[PDB]
């Protein structure tokens, strides 16, 4: 998938990934690199969006249940890019498929730092092939859920890899991410062959995230199609990678 919304409030996201430690502490997860956090309706490859990652990540003594949100590029920019400028880079690498990240230098190094990260989304879009035309017609695709709706929102988390990436001749480490994907459940299947890898609820979550404790051979278990989705028609707004509005994801008929 490549192309998300994900538009929410610091505070409204923080308060939506509210969580619980490994001993059962209530936690909220901090911020590193807030700033970097620019809401949007309309999300494309290249800009920032924030995940998650293990506490362990920042702290060398952290508890690695602990979570950091923290926004970051979409679009593996991997630790040995030799070149000037991420722009510069041939390849976006915004997704990746489950059945090649232990084949491919780029996802597998980062595995094996522990770099998983949950990728936040209010949801994502995607655009329906169509037998007999080039037109295709765009779907938002979400967490089935409980205006009012934004006040307590199921945030879609996706299952994703990062890597840290320097500057050769100097400058401030980058922290970038690609999307793991899998085939689509038949709930999908009309819309696209194809979805994110979804980690549905807590114990998905800490699992994938917790570097210090779970495997990644054991991690890559929690990487399959799910079923716990739905989606609705929207409108061409979206179509315009430019278009950062609510009407991007408003369902049409």
């Amino acid at each position: 998938c490549g192309r998300t919304s994900c538009h929410l409030p610091r505070d409204v996201l923080t308060r939506a990934c509210a969580y619980q430690d490994r001993r059962g502490q209530q936690r909220l997860p901090e911020w590193r690199d807030p700033d970097k956090y620019c809401p949007s309706y309309n999300k494309s490859p290249q800009s920032n969006s924030p995940v998650l990652l293990s506490r362990l990540h920042f702290e060398k003594d952290a508890d690695s249940s602990e979570r950091i949100i923290a926004p970051m590029r979409w679009g593996l920019v991997p630790s040995w890019f030799k070149e000037s400028d991420p722009s510069k880079l041939q390849f976006n690498t915004t997704n990746c498929r489950s059945d090649t990240v232990m084949e491919k230098r780029s996802f597998k190094v980062p595995l094996g730092k522990g770099r998983r990260c949950v990728v936040l989304a209010d949801g994502f879009y995607e655009w329906q092939r169509c037998q007999g035309t080039n037109q295709r017609q765009p779907y938002f695709i979400y967490f089935p859920q409980i205006e009012k709706v934004w006040d307590n929102w199921r945030l879609l988390t996706m299952a994703g890899i990062f890597d840290c990436w320097e500057p050769p001749e100097g400058g401030d480490v980058l922290y970038s991410y690609t999307i793991i994907t899998v085939d689509s459940c038949k709930g999908l299947s009309d819309i696209h062959h194809r979805m994110p890898a979804i980690l549905d609820g807590e114990e998905a979550v800490s699992k994938w995230l917790d570097f210090g404790e779970v495997s990644t051979q054991e991690a890559l278990k929690l990487i399959h199609p799910t079923e716990n989705i739905t989606f609705h028609a929207v409108s061409s707004v979206v179509n315009n990678s430019r278009n950062n509005t609510p009407e991007c994801l408003a369902p049409v008929a």
